[PDB]
């Protein structure tokens, strides 16, 4: 009477009828569901979270040391976003954010909606305001860290301490989440680990897609001062096959470099051969050094384009 596959597929099925598709799969499983999604800005990533960018009307988290990346992303997320002709909303708590350099990750600053709550309840309400107005694509909040209650603001008292900021950035997302499927807006939560930063223990729970972003590298060329590669692994995802991993390099003054994820991605898979030590495409000469390569895909925007053509063929060709 037993068949292992077929009364499996049956539970599958069940499972994901009882609580969302995506609430258990096959890790080498490929998904063919489109959904919605936000370019990343990074293609090794787009391609790590299985559907080509951020999912919308999701929570996100992207958690990770300081000057990992975290925000970039964010950042090239919203860019890619408002080119689609999205609306964008950053509420910032944290007053770091250098609209001069998110201009050139691409960012219409001026469009960009900015807020700089008051207390972590007024930052929650405010982003949960706007969201259930429908009218935004994404929006990004800086530093979950940041969120501390009101009672915590205004000098309150060492007794009856709790808590209580957990529990806010749980009621908060019980409650935005819905509104965002309604809304279709994606939701970043920058998380700077310095429970995840307190309120990160719900984050943990209400993420349909959660990033670890790390810093694995200096960008040195040779030997001076360029950048950082960054790595981010896809600790959770409920929407495609999660742990995988993706890597590139963000340069100082620039935001993740196209030429740079070309090179790998192209590399790894086959279309740019590299002898040790000299990199070749289709019998042309790039360079010695990630670099020089770099450099020559940047200028001869031909190459690298059909080269951008190649890889992104091979991968993720348009669907259905
Ligand atoms: N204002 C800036 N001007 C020029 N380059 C910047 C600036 N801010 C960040 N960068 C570049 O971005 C890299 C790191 O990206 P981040 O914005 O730090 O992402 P991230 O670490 O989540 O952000 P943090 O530190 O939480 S704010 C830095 O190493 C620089 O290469
Ligand atoms: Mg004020």
């Amino acid at each position: 009477a037993p068949d292992r596959e077929k009364a499996l597929e049956l539970a599958m099925a069940q499972i994901d009828k009882n609580f969302g598709k995506g609430s258990v799969m096959r890790l080498g499983e490929e998904v063919r569901q489109p959904i919605s999604v936000i370019p990343t800005g990074s293609i090794s990533l787009d391609v790590a979270l299985g559907i080509g960018g951020l999912p919308r009307g999701r929570v996100i988290e992207i958690y990770g040391p300081e000057s990992s990346g975290k925000t970039t992303v964010a950042l090239h997320a919203v860019a890619n976003a408002q080119a689609a002709g999205g609306i964008a909303a950053f509420i910032d708590a944290e007053h770091a954010l250098d609209p001069e350099y998110a201009k050139k990750l691409g960012v219409d600053t001026d469009s960009l909606l900015v807020s700089q709550p008051d207390t972590g309840e007024q930052a929650l309400e405010i982003a949960d305001m706007l969201v259930r107005s429908g009218a935004l694509d994404i929006i990004v909040i800086d530093s979950v860290a940041a969120l501390v209650p009101r009672a915590e603001i205004e000098g309150e008292m060492g007794d009856s301490h709790v808590g209580l900021q957990a529990r806010l950035m749980s009621q908060a997302l019980r409650k935005m989440t819905g509104a965002l499927n309604n809304s279709g807006t994606t939701a970043i939560f920058i998380n700077n680990l310095r429970e995840t930063t307190t309120g990160g223990k719900a984050l943990k729970f209400y993420a349909s897609v959660r990033l670890d972003v790390r810093r694995i590298e200096t960008l040195k060329d040779g030997t001076d001062a360029v950048g950082n590669r960054t790595r981010v692994k896809v600790v959770k995802n409920k929407v495609s096959p999660p742990f995988k991993q993706a890597e590139f390099d963000i340069l100082y003054g620039q935001g993740i470099s196209r030429e740079g994820s070309l090179i790998d991605m192209g590399v790894e898979h086959g279309f740019i051969r590299k002898s040790g030590s000299w990199f070749t495409y289709e019998g042309e000469q790039l360079g010695q050094g990630k670099e020089n390569a770099r450099k020559f895909l940047l200028e001869n925007t031909d190459v690298a384009n059909e080269i951008e053509k190649k890889i992104k063929e091979k991968l993720g060709i348009g669907a259905v």
